[PDB]
């Protein structure tokens, strides 16, 4: 099955393929959107939060339409890369939109998305009226979308450093059960439901991943877009899916004892000089980091 | 300071720079060493475990000498990529070497390395006799290198999925202390000592990271070499270090509201021209990242 074929497939058979072979759980932060906003919109007229929210809908829609069961989307934390909002008041406007805007509520309905929140936000959100309201809206959104069974969407708010949460949870579970919680139960406790390990993380810019505790594995395929997340097109998404599905786990494994001198030379040249190439090494233009290619 | 300048530096300078600007903690699994072995050695005449061991010593020495304080190296687990051994009898040979080999005991001694092991190896490993022995060797090695204070080496053996371990550690801790353990205490519990969050991870081949629970962060800089880990030269390491130290956290941050139409255009065009690092191709059953 070739890449061009896969790009030529109608959406339905792609979603079938993904439902069979994964990725089942995908991590996708929306990074660099302030960059995107200053390049693709008019900051003098356009409303930042609405522009961003429209793109979040578009991308979530795209991911689910391609047959991805669960999306994990870090939204706000101390270690989020290229975050959507520098200051928490603006971030709280964004989160509120996530839990109250009619357009996105309609999206959750139309795509049967059940929406969960993870992280330390119940403690760490501002002890302000606004943060109280946001926490409330989160709880309400989890409730109002709880009849939706086709897709799971997990938003991460202070979704780094689960260690203390796991500890306290485990202590409680042991007190209430007489035995430690299994791994499964720990995951349910942190995310509100059981979620399988991530099959891919799609990042942007600097190679870095974050905010998906308990869900990371060496099997999680990692990608890093050159352009900020909201530049994501359906073709890009397909190149990533094709790579994860057919290329990252190609069979059969090569047998190097079976190789000709030529075959070893050919493979040696790829790895050997030239030279000492490492992906993730970059360069800086006008204060902006870009991976060298 | 530029890439060329940094590369021209005396090692001692590079190391002082690393000592004060980081990476203080670096994750470096040794991956694809079987490809390397089939490409660079003679399997009919060369001993695999010894060749691998010698390369491990070379790279570890290189990292510690460049000023890095703690190296975390996944050795064996269920989610390692391009692992050193397909079967656990061989992997136990390698582990045994790490705790018992003359050359490497000498390495720990001369570079004042304290060596710890993390993961669920005490439960999984000693199903057999060889495993039980490896575990005792692990313990002995942690103890006999314990007065070394310059550098820390953590070898990962079944060092993924710490959740259950953290849970039991916390239950026990709370039972003996009357309060939950802090993050620091949890980290000390899992690794034996407190370890700061990883500042960088250096993989190989398929973009993936693994086997450093509790120590991963958005700030962990990630790198994936094209060639198997044992091909690493001092130049590669210096390019990596330079990127992490001076590029990944460039200041000052750009101000888009202060750019000219032309400046906005040039940047808009880099992004509008669609590439994804991590997308690859396959030659002869082997995956390579596309440039
Ligand atoms: O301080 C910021 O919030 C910020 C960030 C950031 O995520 O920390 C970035 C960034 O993407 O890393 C940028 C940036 O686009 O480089 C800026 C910026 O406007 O230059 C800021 C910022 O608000 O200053
Ligand atoms: O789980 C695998 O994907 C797998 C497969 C496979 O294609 O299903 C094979 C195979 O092609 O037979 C093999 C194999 O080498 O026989 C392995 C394997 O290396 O054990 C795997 C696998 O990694 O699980
Ligand atoms: O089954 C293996 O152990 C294996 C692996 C592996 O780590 O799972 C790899 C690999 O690097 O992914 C390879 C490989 O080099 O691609 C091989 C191989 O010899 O092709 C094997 C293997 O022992 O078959």
């Amino acid at each position: 099955v070739s890449e061009k074929e896969f790009l030529d497939l109608p959406l339905v058979s792609v979603a079938e393929i993904v439902r069979c072979r994964g990725p089942k759980v995908s991590v996708f932060p929306f990074d660099g959107t302030r960059r995107w906003f200053h390049l693709e919109c008019n900051p003098q007229y356009d409303d930042y939060q609405q522009a961003a929210l429209r793109q979040s809908i578009r991308i979530l829609k795209m991911l689910f339409e391609h047959g991805i069961e669960t999306v994990i989307s870090p939204i706000f934390s101390d270690d989020l890369l290229d975050r959507g909002d520098r200051y928490i008041v603006q971030a709280l406007e964004g989160m509120a939109l996530l839990a109250n805007d009619e357009e996105i509520l309609s999206f959750y309905k139309e795509h049967e998305v059940h929406v969960l929140f993870y992280g330390d936000y119940k403690k760490r959100l501002p002890s302000t009226a606004q943060g109280a309201a946001v926490v409330k809206s989160f709880d309400d959104l989890t409730i109002s979308t709880s009849s939706n069974t086709e897709h799971r969407l997990c938003f991460g708010v202070f979704g780094n450093d689960a260690a203390e949460s796991v500890a306290q949870f485990s202590i409680s579970w042991n007190e209430t059960h007489g035995k430690p919680p299994t791994r499964r139960e720990i995951i349910e406790g942190y995310y509100g439901e059981y979620v399988d390990k991530a099959d891919m993380f799609i990042g942007f810019g600097r190679f870095s991943t974050f905010d998906f505790p308990l869900l990371s594995s060496g099997k999680t395929s990692l990608y890093f877009t050159v352009a900020p997340s909201y530049y994501m097109t359906e073709t890009t998404l397909r190149r990533i899916l094709y790579d994860h599905i057919y290329l990252r786990h190609f069979r059969p494994k090569p047998d190097y004892s079976a190789m000709s001198a030529d075959q070893l030379n050919v493979l040696r040249n790829r790895y050997r000089a030239q030279p000492d190439r490492v992906f993730g090494v970059g360069c800086v233009h006008d204060g902006i980091w870009f991976a060298e290619g």
